[PDB]
């Protein structure tokens, strides 16, 4: 960066840095389901007397 | 870094740090699902009369 801070002036910055970095997690669950179901046959569907 | 303010400027600094955090998380679910299906036998595939 420069600039006119009272006359002339200018700067030159470096810089580097360096993390480490460890994590630990749970995780939980619990669910419900429910289903239902019909079925059919097209000939022989029915029964008489 | 290095550079200019009225003469020569220089400064060399070091930096250290360290993190802890924690966190939850709640999570719910909800759905339907449908399902329709269909087969049939090639060979005695209809009855005639």
């Amino acid at each position: 960066n420069v600039g006119y801070q009272n006359g002339f002036t200018a700067n030159v910055t470096t810089n580097y840095s360096h993390t480490t970095d460890n994590s630990t997690a749970v995780q939980d669950s619990n669910g419900e389901s429910w289903n239902t179901g019909l079925s059919i046959n097209k000939g022989e569907s029915a029964y008489i007397n």
